[PDB]
């Protein structure tokens, strides 16, 4: 199966996803000095308060946190978007080392860890449909670098010894995803794809310019989980990012400045 290895890694996915050659594949290079600023676009809104979080899962490429979306709870919408798209789950990458991680590079800038809040337009009534269509998802990316801890991580951090190993859950319930935003929403926009299998160019990427802090702890423990099901060898899970793809002829646009 793929994976981020030598032998399954990002640069053998085109086999079984051809897509991965596609026009609007992700992640991409950030040049901020080519991104246009759009006065057109609106201030993101991000409405968490009544998210309710379930479960947390380690998927064997990375571990996510899932939220109830049988209801209109948590929103993202204004920014670039057309609608309402509902919060499903969010999860993150990280490096081997604090130098990489993210899947999003700043003037070729990687940071150690890259936080994805993944939603899907409620115009098409779940996220199976949403998953499949153009403009199905859309996908909040905050870049951490590592520094002061961030209080609203801890809660996440501290279950992840009782999700090591592939297929692993835990209840996860009552995290407020506030917690890990940054202070500004000043973000980069622009039409991509999923950045894992099965890499589809379903995703409006809203990428937020402030980094959050974490400390070497908190990612240090990132770097504990493994790839491998329990009773399997020892894989940590670290590097399970895909690198920056060609950005072809799109434009990427900025909120700010
Ligand atoms: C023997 C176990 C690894 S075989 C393999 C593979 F090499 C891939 F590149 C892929 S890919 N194209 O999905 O990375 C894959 F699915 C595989 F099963
Ligand atoms: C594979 C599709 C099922 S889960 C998933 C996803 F929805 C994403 F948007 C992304 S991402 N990285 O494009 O936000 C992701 F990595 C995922 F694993
Ligand atoms: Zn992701």
């Amino acid at each position: 199966h793929w994976g981020y290895g030598k032998h399954n890694g990002p640069e053998h996915w085109h086999k079984d996803f051809p897509i991965a050659k596609g026009e609007r594949q992700s992640p991409v290079d950030i040049d901020t000095h080519t991104a246009k600023y759009d006065p057109s676009l609106k201030p993101l809104s991000v409405s968490y308060d009544q998210a309710t979080s379930l479960r947390i899962l380690n998927t064997g490429y990375l571990f996510q946190v899932e939220f109830d979306d049988s209801q209109d709870k948590a929103v993202l919408k204004g920014g670039p978007l057309d609608g309402t798209y509902r919060l499903k789950q969010f999860h993150f990458h990280w490096g081997s080392l604090d130098g990489q991680g993210s899947e999003h590079t700043v003037d070729k800038k990687k940071y150690a860890a890259e936080l994805h809040l993944v939603h899907w337009n409620t115009k098409y009534g779940d996220y199976g449909k949403a998953v499949q269509q153009p403009d199905g998802l859309a996908v909040l990316g905050i870049f951490l670098k590592v520094g002061s801890a961030k209080p609203g991580l801890q809660k996440v951090v501290d279950v992840l010894d009782s999700i090591k190993t592939k297929g692993k859950s835990a209840d996860f319930t009552n995290f407020d995803p506030r917690g890990l935003l940054p202070e500004s929403l000043d973000y980069w926009t622009y039409p991509g794809s999923l950045t894992t299998p099965p890499l589809t160019e379903c995703v409006t990427w809203i990428v937020l310019k402030e980094p959050i802090s974490v400390s070497s702890e908190q990612v240090l423990k990132f770097r504990k989980l493994n790839f491998n099901g329990e009773g399997e060898p020892e894989e940590l899970m670290v590097d399970n990012w895909r690198p920056a793809q060609p950005l072809k002829n799109r434009q990427i646009k900025a909120s700010f400045k």
